[PDB]
């Protein structure tokens, strides 16, 4: 709201502001590639933890 | 009041001051205003906090 002023005669009408302002998503990937044969030929469990 | 001075010869007549100070009072007015269509047309509640 305006500061008050002095009054002096008759009531000023003024004027107030408002603001806007906005954000857009993205999109994000990542991904590997493992050959079938290395990961079924594998007992050791090397490969295991990927998830 | 005045400071005891040494008393020689007959009592000397002085004189005192009083003083004033005055504060006037002041009016103060701020006002806005928005349209009826502009309130009642907003559905978001921008224009809402304005009390």
């Amino acid at each position: 709201f305006p500061t008050l002023k002095e009054w002096v005669g008759k009531r000023t009408i003024q004027q107030m502001e408002a603001h806007g302002y906005s954000i857009a998503n993205k999109t994000f990937e990542g991904t590997v590639g493992i050959s079938r044969d290395d990961f079924e030929d594998d007992n050791l469990g090397i490969y295991a933890p990927i998830f």
